[PDB]
């Protein structure tokens, strides 16, 4: 079967052969978008094109975009290690139409690449599609133009409990380009738990969302109102890791060639032997987001972007500790990561030594309190009455040991213990008041 690198290239070759300009992945960090924490989709760097504020020499494009979803509008951090399909860092394979072609041709391109004997040749019978409930045009295209049996075309309304809050209406953020969308799912088989989209068991890893095709129609405002874009456009994105899993005949993203090699490296540096332990997958995921974010200019800190990075590094280090890592290990995964990323890791390779030292320094800094903080948390859990750790203890771990609340929550979750987030926030606010009182005017 094709390697991850070959799949990435074949996707780009396909759209290039269809007249799409190949554009390089943008950085994970925008210089000119105050509303965006980290790049979360291929469309981010073309936001102004969709808005009609910018025009390129090309009206159609294709990219393999590095994305991080660990904060802001799209945040999958807490899913990592718990599903076969979620990462913090991942590549989104995309094609874009800037007032060029629209619904029918976007759907046809996607179906062709996926199912043609000349291309990916996926078994058509295992593919399901969803459309926005009110998108009658998309429904008809799938039914009559493509020929998907009706039983595998699923209409999804505003299933997130609010107007335009839906799995089939995609939004870049609270503001920005958005529109109804249609998604293609692959059924991995009845040996995996889960049901199709719209079913009670839809959240399972059996029927996995491979490719989202967005019909960009509006610019959402802060009020929540939808202002139409000047030209209806197309924004698509397919998870490289998810399609690689399908193509390599495995069910989990973590079983693709890229992650198999990376997870082996994690076991090596931590001393772990059980290759099935979820901490190996969490760490393999976390090195990708951490190393690339640093390569793209983020430095660990206690505010904004730097704090998300710090949070992820420390959580990864914590997982390494649980695996029994005896010495500083996280920075040792940069080399192995570069070796599996191909041309998609060129920016990281260019800055290898710098990224390594940043990660080494951060882990060493955290090691000053990690073991001691874990010992305290263990003591507090051993005498804990109930299923919820008190907010005062969470705050103490934060204030004294530099444990982000979500890191503490991660440890507790592994023991079926919750954290009183409200109590933690009340303790934070109490400290803020003390600071205001002492500092004065
Ligand atoms: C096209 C659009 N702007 C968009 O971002 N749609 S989407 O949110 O659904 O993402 C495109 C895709 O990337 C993949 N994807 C999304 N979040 C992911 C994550 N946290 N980890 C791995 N893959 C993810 C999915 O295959 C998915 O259909």
């Amino acid at each position: 079967s094709k390697s991850t690198a070959e799949i990435r290239q074949a996707f780009l070759d396909f759209f290039h052969s269809k007249g799409h300009q190949v554009v390089a992945s943008s950085s994970l960090v925008p210089h000119n978008d105050p509303t965006l924490l980290f790049t979360n989709a291929g469309m981010n760097q073309f936001k102004d094109v969709f808005l009609g504020l910018d025009k390129r020499n090309y009206s159609r494009a294709t990219t393999s975009q590095r994305c991080v979803r660990a904060g802001g509008k799209h945040n999958d951090l807490e899913n990592v290690g718990y599903t076969a399909r979620h990462h913090t860092f991942f590549e989104m394979l995309g094609n874009f139409s800037f007032g060029d072609y629209f619904k029918l041709d976007a759907i046809l391109f996607a179906w062709l690449l996926l199912t043609s004997e000349k291309w990916f040749a996926l078994p058509k019978e295992r593919l399901w599609v969803t459309v926005y409930e009110s998108d009658d045009e998309a429904y008809e295209i799938w039914e009559k133009e493509v020929g998907i049996p009706r039983e595998r075309i699923i209409r999804i309304g505003d299933n997130k409990g609010a107007p335009y809050a839906s799995d089939n209406f995609w939004q870049m953020g609270d503001t920005g380009p958005c529109g109804p969308c249609t998604e293609i799912f692959y059924d991995h088989g009845d040996h995996i738990w889960g049901g199709p989209p719209g079913s009670p068991e839809e959240d399972g890893d059996r029927y996995i969302e491979i490719w989202n095709i967005v019909f960009m129609q509006f610019n959402r405002q802060a009020d929540g109102t939808m202002e139409p874009l000047p030209k209806p456009s197309v924004d698509t994105g397919m998870g490289l890791e998810r399609i690689a899993a399908v193509l390599q005949h495995v069910n989990s993203n973590y079983d693709i060639d890229l992650f198999r090699t990376l997870i082996q490296a994690v076991a090596k540096v931590t001393g772990a032997t059980d290759l099935s332990n979820k901490s190996l997958r969490v760490i393999a995921d976390h090195i990708r987001s951490c190393a690339f974010l640093i390569a793209d200019g983020v430095m660990p800190s206690n505010e904004n972007r730097g704090y998300v990075l710090r949070r992820i590094i420390r959580r990864a280090v914590r997982h390494g500790n649980m695996l029994g890592a005896k010495e500083t290990f996280f920075y040792k995964l940069v080399g192995p990561l570069i070796d599996v990323m191909g041309s998609a890791g060129e920016d990281l390779k260019r800055q290898q030594a710098q990224v390594e030292q940043v990660l080494k320094t951060e882990e060493e800094q955290f090691a000053r309190t990690l073991e001691r903080g874990l010992a305290l948390l263990d003591e507090e859990l051993a005498k804990l009455s109930g299923d919820t750790l008190d907010g005062e203890t969470a705050f103490r771990l934060y204030d004294t040991y530099g444990f982000p609340v979500d890191l503490t929550a991660d440890v507790c979750r592994e023991r079926n213990i919750k954290v009183d987030e409200a109590g933690f926030e009340a303790a934070m606010e109490e400290q803020r008041r003390r600071a205001r009182e002492a500092s004065g005017f």
